[PDB]
């Protein structure tokens, strides 16, 4: 359907909006290319551990390739939706958050060929529970704008995307990898691209944060929303969770990163006030 | 809809694909900042011209802010129903080129700001030609593909956008500004943008190369179909620049920017081959 016009043709930019002031602080910040990082190290690292210290990283590392891969695409239907509605600024500071997600994906693909594992189907690690976040229930709230971009959908997608996946289950997990593998001295081409990643991510959870209180702001009604969408996927986080504790346990304190992640959880909702 | 799986966990990234090496081309030779840009010497330059002067560049630059904005909203549904293909590496591609036509909004609307026109509504510069281009016809055939990704489909899509929008008119656009204000000595920091946006167009043109030549492989029928949308919009092209000659000898040769524009036409014509 038509453009009606061009706010850059009618008048500017909003040069105070939020979202374009964190479009320029991403343009500033996000620099860093995947290509640059020397992994040859880790290379040398992952050959000299034993056949069960290699599987040990792997679970972690086959949950972060397709939260990155999933995330780069189903983004797409946010910025579709809040194009429709004219929200330029908020589409500006989108592309790049697509384009540090496709780092992401870059970065851990990178590592995954430089340590010899990227003919390995990783697969086998994403149980029920992380197929109903990320197989699931992430493109469909998504995909949904397309067909529906109301208060209520938007707010749904942002709190699966942002809230859960990124500033829940991807914090967690950034956090203990870095615990376990920076004690360990180990990877350190790996632990930069994350801490690189952190950075990016920052930036991100930010915009689920505005987009989340721009919408709550209208109609206190939205914060209740915002609380269950939350709550409701709370079981598949702890699901998967306890997955990977019982993975780890079978080949670190786990009741110190299972507290993390409830810690985030509830973090994120503080982030967001009911006025 | 689901994922059903992820390329990066099944596997890796394709590495020796086209677009994934035209991606790291991207962020190799995409770090330009259009906030860097100083454009106080465009202030007082403007500002000495007589108001007849100030108008003569009005036209162009009210042309080229919609069509960059229109370019970085209507790529969405290219990147969406290529990552429905599963096609990963023209998706990471499509997160610079996304990126790119942010900055090129960015920088005419902070050309217009600098200058004191930023709150003139430069709509009345668009007739009816360019309406049925960028305000229609563009915006028509990208969406099209959230419902209708076949061959056909994204063959227009791709001529419309990549073929015409950009490797014709907005080609030529550029050639035009920098003839007229190079040898003027006029608008440094308004060129400087211009030379970092040709260099980054130039990828752009190739994705929208790659992308239809890959579909005609297939079956020269779409080489035919390819032909017949180019020619389908050439009087609107031609429309609007004859609009923008009949403004400009009312207040340079015209002939041998008619011809670029014809040139370009034609050398995108011949960017594809039947076979
Ligand atoms: C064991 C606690 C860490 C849970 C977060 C893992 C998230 C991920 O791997 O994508
Ligand atoms: C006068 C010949 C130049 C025609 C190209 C203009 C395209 C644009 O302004 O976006
Ligand atoms: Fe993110
Ligand atoms: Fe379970
Ligand atoms: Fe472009
Ligand atoms: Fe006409
Ligand atoms: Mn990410
Ligand atoms: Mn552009």
């Amino acid at each position: 359907v038509h453009h009606d016009g061009f706010q850059t043709v009618k008048a500017t930019i909003d040069w105070e909006h939020p979202m374009f002031k964190l479009y320029e602080k991403a343009k500033r910040n996000g620099k860093w290319n995947p290509a640059d990082i020397d992994f040859s190290q880790d290379q040398k690292d992952f050959a000299s551990l034993t056949s069960e210290e290699k599987i040990s990283a792997l679970p972690l590392v086959a949950g972060f390739s397709a939260l990155e891969e999933a995330v780069t695409l189903d983004i797409l239907p946010m910025a579709h939706a809040l194009a429709r509605q004219g929200r330029l600024e908020d589409v500006l500071f989108l592309t790049t958050f697509m384009h540090d997600e496709a780092k992401h994906v870059e970065m851990f693909s990178r590592w995954q060929q430089a340590v010899g594992i990227g003919q390995m189907d990783l697969s086998v690690f994403h149980n029920d529970h992380y197929k109903r976040i990320f197989y699931e229930a992430l493109p469909e709230a998504m995909n949904r704008l397309y067909a529906d971009d109301s208060p209520e959908a938007v707010i749904r997608a942002a709190t699966v995307y942002n809230m859960i996946v990124e500033g829940t289950l991807a914090e967690s997990g950034y956090y203990t990898f870095r615990q376990i593998y920076k004690k360990a001295g180990l990877f350190p081409g790996l632990l930069q691209g994350i801490d690189y990643l952190n950075m990016d991510e920052g930036r991100h959870i930010q915009f689920g944060i505005y987009t989340i209180q721009r919408i709550v702001n209208e109609d206190e009604r939205y914060y209740e929303l915002f609380i269950r969408y939350m709550d409701e996927l709370w079981p598949h986080v702890i699901g998967y969770v306890d997955y990977l504790t019982e993975l780890g346990k079978r080949q670190i304190d786990y009741d110190l990163l299972r507290h993390y992640v409830i810690k985030q959880f509830n973090l994120r909702k503080k982030q967001i006030s009911r006025t």
